[PDB]
């Protein structure tokens, strides 16, 4: 079982699975090889009905598709469709809190509020919104519909992409016609341009494919910067993670997906029926996370949690979970199935993700108390049904710090600087303390065994004193493997990383260091890592792409994964990518976007799928970095 | 090669290429075969980097995606993700002419103008925008404005939907949620419901479909209205289709894609270059037409139709086609290479449509006349390259008789009835002449010898007295095999269909019969059909799914064929598709499509590949119709 997975609660519970006779995710892509090394290579396209077309990597024909269309067409055209996907799913959780705001503060859903008055303020100060003079509830709603209008053409371009980035980063992305001019308007655009008999040069589909990045990059910090002001900015926080968090005695409620709109108040709910779950024979409502909703929640208020990703079926597995509450993205389906032999009662609720055979509530934020009652009243009713009934919980947890929003860093440094806050980080990257920062973000993957790449290239870049942030599901692997313990900085951390981080605890009363590796939140919060980079950026008077950052999708799974890698690309930095997306099929598209977008944006990818190798690669992206700043390295 | 095309005139210049070495769309097919079984029955999925995901249609594993996703969710999410591509096609057409009409009226573009004031009046009376008292450049702004937000979510629906279609058909759908909220909104949502981890329930996904597919709809609507508004509206006109309309001694120049904003420029500035032209030692500039673009400078102007579809690249092989203007879609990216072989000067317009080797002029309205000047250079210096080259052209084309928009064809029907125009179509559909209507929509495909479905389909309710209407290459097909031409009207229709099309053609003055098919215009133009049907339907009292009313969509390709399908299914229609769509892997998605979805919009599916046994199925459906009416057939 090490060979699916390194989480040894993970192990245990695929040996129940398998004595037990539950397929899993892993016995059906074994059940799936050999894959078809069309897809893989990306050299396959459905989209007409005179297809499908494939062209072999090499060979004999075919060549060329029906129509003419090129390998490198091909290639381009598929990697494009999957960023605006990602792009779609991000910016339609921003959309959603978009909504959620403006119901808020025009009086029609009392479940939310304003929580974070100063985000708001500075929000609608970065958006040149009034608000001298101005009700909180008239900026609110002007911040709300300045998000909506990103969606669509107006005259301006994508605020959330042109107020975020310095403005010599705007400049670069605008010479090149890289700005968006509406969310879904790229959407739509990629969409067209990549349908039957248009768009057929690889250079300009992949530029279109740049620019529905930064419209992806535009959901996220739309999103982050909407539920920070609905739910609170994060400030760090302890917790726990893993199945060990479960409890038999308890009602165990996971919350599972990305938006936290119904979860945030499934949290707060969950602690007014505490006395209703112990009259049914619970300790209480022990609500636990998975996914990034699960750290939203984690973020905000530690929320333990429980599981990620490829191994999210393996918390049904213990017996304990009662129920298992579901917005969108990232759900396998299967929990529909196997919540039938576990008796977890899985539950959707958007109306534009449901699940055959799961309960579907219809929530509302006008109703969004009533509705988490409902949920959690089946979850106890689930939980009375298991009375008497064995459960193998995985006396598994770690230790996990988090909840490092680029506000809570800065205020951290602030403790060393009060006035001049990054400057203590600086300092430590010119003297070496800090080789360099690397953020880890995406998903796992069944193919690669589940944390292995996070983890050996964790290991291998904190030994080196690379400051490690992370995001989503690579902030899960990190967590479940002890990365945000500070118990663990004398193991894991090079001598100048281990000073910088035991500086700024100390400053700042933890009486120890940070944490070896900061939680910056979920996926929409890789948005926070570029407000970090880019406040780096401004600091110094230099862009981005001559600074000593980079990232690792080192696992990565979901369109999503597929659109932040670009858009860390289009926002200049070096960005590794651990599984092999389609794009070997065409060498051209695979050196425009490994090699000479270096000349338009200067990013690249960097695909290595061996987890050493690919920490060598980024520790020398890291120094050339240096090198070119006039450092030593 | 009457196996690869029915049409003469490309049967002789699939010789000539063959005896020349150069490469055609059927020698691509060839090389393909056999094409993939999985792809071919919609049971593969690439969704996520796990995959590709593959299922048996039978036999043993695979059985399941690796998330989970059944072989019904795998096929619908395909499914809709190729509606939501073809929704961005037609309205990413509708927005850039909403553009252009902004501009007009604004000053910024003076080759462009109001042509059709009462069209522009109608248009604004329809959306309730006054028009009492105001300025018509400022009634064109608030009806370019109202297209514009038709894109994203507002206070209203997309009102090029809930005002199109009658009351109580609005009322339907909005009881299943089916109207579109944006045009942009629906393709995103679509993009992201289908993302891995999402939607996993079929009818939840194919409802979302339904509701894209009425977003496509309305970009058709919204397209034929602005094309209107700007270029005028159809009137009935006489030209000429097929290989045959190109001139040796004349500058052969083909408009080729959809969007003729530029094309509809190019037509009127070739008449002012005719002396520029023959100082070259030409004729003239004889601009001709290819697929949709074609079809709308066919129907405004009466420029002769070269080719359509899959044999578009027989125009160069002919090597008299001096120029090849491109806008968008539908554009086999072969064109660029075959270039090079014949002589042809293929040059793109357009940002978002490249295709490598072509030559790319960055067309402006704000410069359009300038632009079509430059291109048009080109062009006769490629007709000076040409001097003394031998060239074939076969010397077959047919007469069409066009322009039957849907205010023409009331119009002409108001010859027998000057205050009830619809009541003489109605008198003759209850007395047996006309039998019911039958609609021919989408492309030709590779895998179907070239018009072999449209002519043989055609042909037997012809006879049955079927009123046959056309657009797009459908309207291709029929008017290269004659069906446009009024003396094919004896041999071609029944007894009560003659006596209808004569009636109405010697009440206009012609001396003769109306032509045996109606030609409607472009693909968007298929929105004139839904006014046409939409008319009766209010005129009667009843709904669409009441009316003796069908689609076929003969020879289906590109995903904006799958989009058309699927809203005449929506809005109310059988409607036939002779082609497979990716459908068949999943026999409850195939279910739903054709027989359960009658239950909630009256329309559904007909999935037929043989043509005459398609004929039969569509009479019955007509006949089914009559018999609800309480009609004889
Ligand atoms: S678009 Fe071209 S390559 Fe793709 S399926 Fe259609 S014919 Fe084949
Ligand atoms: S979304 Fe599911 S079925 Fe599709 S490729 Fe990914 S794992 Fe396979
Ligand atoms: S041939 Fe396997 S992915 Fe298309
Ligand atoms: S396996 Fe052939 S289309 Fe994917
Ligand atoms: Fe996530
Ligand atoms: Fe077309
Ligand atoms: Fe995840
Ligand atoms: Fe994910
Ligand atoms: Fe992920
Ligand atoms: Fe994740
Ligand atoms: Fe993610
Ligand atoms: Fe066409
Ligand atoms: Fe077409
Ligand atoms: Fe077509
Ligand atoms: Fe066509
Ligand atoms: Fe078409
Ligand atoms: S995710
Ligand atoms: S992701
Ligand atoms: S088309
Ligand atoms: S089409």
């Amino acid at each position: 079982q090490n060979l699916k997975s390194t989480d040894r609660a993970v192990q245990q519970m695929l040996d129940k699975a398998k004595r037990e006779g539950i397929q899993t995710v892993w016995d059906r892509y074994e059940a799936m090889k050999p894959q078809c090394g069309f897809g893989e290579t990306g050299l396959c396209c459905r989209h007409c009905l005179q297809g499908p077309c494939r062209i072999n990597p090499f060979g004999d024909e075919p060549k060329v598709g029906i129509c003419g269309a090129t390998a490198e067409v091909i290639v381009a055209r598929g990697l494009d469709r999957s960023i605006a996907a990602g792009a779609a799913g991000h910016s339609g959780h921003a959309k959603h809190l978009a909504h959620t705001l403006k119901k808020a503060v025009q009086g029609k859903a009392a479940s939310y509020m304003i929580k974070d008055r100063t985000k708001l303020h500075s929000i609608a100060k970065r958006l040149g919104i009034p608000t001298e003079g101005q009700k909180d509830e008239d900026i609110a709603l002007e911040v709300a519909k300045a998000a909506l209008a990103d969606f669509h053409e107006k005259d301006t371009p994508v605020l959330w992409v042109t107020t975020v980035l310095p403005p010599s980063r705007v400049k670069v992305l605008s010479a090149h016609g890289l700005i968006p001019a509406g969310i879904d308007h790229e959407i739509a655009e990629i969409m067209h341009r990549t349908s039957m008999g248009c768009d057929a040069d690889a250079q300009n589909l992949l530029l279109g494919g740049l620019r529905c990045s930064l419209a992806d990059l535009a959901g996220c910090y739309m999103g982050t910067d909407l539920a920070d002001i609905l739910f609170g900015t994060p400030a760090p926080v302890v917790t726990e993670s893993n199945l060990g968090v479960l409890k038999a005695d308890a009602v165990n409620v996971a919350v599972h997906g990305h938006n936290p709109v119904l979860s945030d108040i499934i949290v707060s709910v969950s602690k007014e029926m505490e006395n209703e779950a112990r009259a049914a024979g619970a300790t209480g409502i022990n609500v636990v996370g998975i996914c990034c909703t699960g750290n939203e929640v984690l973020m905000r208020h530690g929320i333990p949690a429980c599981t990620h990703s490829v191994s999210q079926e393996m918390a049904m597995i213990t017996g304990a979970l009662d129920a298992m509450i579901l917005d969108y993205q990232c759900i396998q389906p299967s929990v529909a199935t196997i919540a039938e032999c576990t008796g977890t009662t899985v539950i959707t609720t958007m109306e534009m993700s449901k699940i055959t055979g799961a309960t579907h509530v219809n929530f509302a934020e006008e109703a969004a108390v009533e509705n988490a009652k409902q949920i959690l009243r089946l979850a106890i009713d689930t939980f009375k049904r298991r009375k008497g009934k064995p459960v193998e919980i995985p006396n598994i947890k770690t230790k996990v710090v988090a909840g490092f929003s680029t506000e809570a860093i800065i205020n951290a440094l602030s403790k060393l600087n009060a006035n001049d806050p990054l400057k203590p980080l600086i300092d430590n990257v010119v003297n070496g303390n800090i080789r360099g920062v690397c953020l880890f973000a995406g998903c796992n993957n069944v193919k690669v065994p589940q944390d292995q790449n996070f983890t050996t290239i964790a290991r291998k870049l904190l030994k080196q004193n690379v400051l490690v942030v992370a995001t989503g599901c690579g902030a899960g692997a990190l967590m479940r493997h002890g990365f945000m313990d500070p118990a663990n900085v004398d193991e894991l951390c090079g001598d100048g990383l281990k000073a910088v981080l035991t500086a700024i605890g100390e400053a700042n009363g933890l009486g120890g260091p940070l944490p070896p590796v900061l939680h910056m939140g979920s996926c929409v919060d890789n948005s926070r890592a570029v407000a970090l980079v880019a406040a780096l950026a401004n600091r110094l008077g230099v862009d981005l792409d001559r600074l000593p950052v980079v990232a690792s999708a080192a696992e990565a799974m979901h369109e999503k994964a597929v659109a932040i890698g670009t858009w860390a690309v289009t926002i200049g930095l070096p960005t590794h990518i651990g599984v092999l997306p389609p794009i070997t099929g065409s060498l051209p598209v695979t050196q425009i976007l490994t090699s000479s977008v270096k000349d338009i944006t200067g990013g690249y990818f960097i695909v290595e799928l061996d987890p050493e190798t690919a920490a060598d690669k980024l520790l020398a992206a890291i120094n050339e970095r240096r090198a070119g700043l006039g450092l030593p390295w």
